[PDB]
């Protein structure tokens, strides 16, 4: 008997009388159009923002898609925020995180650029850390098609975008872009290998992310267990930037997220762990059918202010 808020109980409910099929058993397009459907019916909507435009940048593999979120029209220099959505590197889009962006843009007041990086079965393994790498060092670079100035990154994503969060803030810790992550912040990211904690057997089944799910997207990403790029709990944490680790408590990867704020103290670094009580995975994305979770994100949201100083 784990304690769940009320709101986040009744979208429980619903989701257990749907009682869909699993990832695996639809169609990889049907699985990601799921997502968006999901996500559709469940955030809130979109706030209205002064710039909201579609933009692309080299990668090893070609053009990667961005978006940039801004509520003004034209802004000094100050940090800029790469966001990189969830969805097991499997799912998700520009849009299944739009909404979301759109909040953080107008409740940070800073720029927000989101990565389109490329996506598992199709690409495993370290594609998505490839693109969202190449497009957070073009960020820094505070490219012309821009039309904004970076004084420093601050890389930012839910679930798997925690990963590559923390991914690139190593990879550019090792070599730096032309201006520095001043903050980064994993939400309910996957740091170390879930398998055998006692989250995911705890909330393995009924708290949106399920068991199942987790090994569909290992299955399709095939990150190597012993490869800092795929589990970055093994990376070296003696350099790493101010941090904002956000978990849920109803989690099954909790305890992934619990391990990487333990490294951080571990190594002496600076480091917000903040572990929302009582909701899921994914509650930054269903804040109209979960209500309480608006002042989840909120919280997170003051957090960054406080670390950005
Ligand atoms: C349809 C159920 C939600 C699953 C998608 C999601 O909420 O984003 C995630 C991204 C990555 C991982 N993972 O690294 O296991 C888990 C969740
Ligand atoms: C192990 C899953 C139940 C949560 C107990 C804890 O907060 O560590
Ligand atoms: C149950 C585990 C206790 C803390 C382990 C550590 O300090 O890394």
């Amino acid at each position: 008997t784990p304690f769940i808020r009320p709101d986040m109980k009744a979208f429980l409910e619903a989701i257990a009388a749907m009682a869909g099929p699993t990832l695996a058993e639809m169609t990889l397009e049907e699985a990601r159009a799921s997502y968006v459907a999901l996500h559709g019916m469940a955030d809130r909507p979109a706030r209205e923002l002064a710039v909201i435009r579609n933009l692309s940048c080299p990668g090893p593999a070609g053009d990667i898609p961005l978006r940039l979120y801004d509520a003004r029209e034209s802004r000094e220099a100050g940090p800029v925020i790469t966001f990189y959505h969830g969805g097991g590197f499997v799912i998700g889009d520009l849009d299944t995180h739009h909404n979301l962006c759109t909040e953080i843009a107008a409740l940070m007041d800073l720029p927000v650029v989101a990565v389109d990086y490329r996506l598992a079965p199709e690409h495993p393994f370290p594609a998505a850390i490839e693109d969202c790498e190449a497009a957070t060092r073009w960020v820094a670079s505070s490219p012309s098609e821009l039309g904004r100035t970076a004084s420093g990154v601050i890389p930012i994503g839910d679930s798997a975008g925690g990963n590559a969060t923390i991914v690139v803030s190593q990879l550019l810790g090792a070599k730096p872009a032309d201006v520095p992550v001043v903050l980064q912040v994993p939400i309910f990211p996957l740091a170390s290998d879930a398998v055998g904690s006692a989250s995911l057997e705890a909330f393995a089944e009924g708290f949106v992310l399920t068991k199942a799910s987790i090994e569909f997207f290992d299955t399709a990403y095939k990150a190597d267990r012993a490869d800092p790029r795929g589990f970055p709990i093994l990376g070296d944490h003696t350099a790493a930037p101010p941090t904002i680790v956000a978990t849920a408590s109803l989690d099954p990867i909790r305890d992934s997220g619990r391990d990487y704020a333990k490294a951080l103290v571990e190594a002496g670094r600076d480091v917000v762990y903040l572990e929302m009580e009582g909701v899921t995975h994914s509650f930054t994305n269903i804040r109209a059918a979960v209500p309480s979770t608006q002042g989840d994100l909120e919280r997170i949201i003051a957090a960054m202010k406080m670390m950005l100083g």
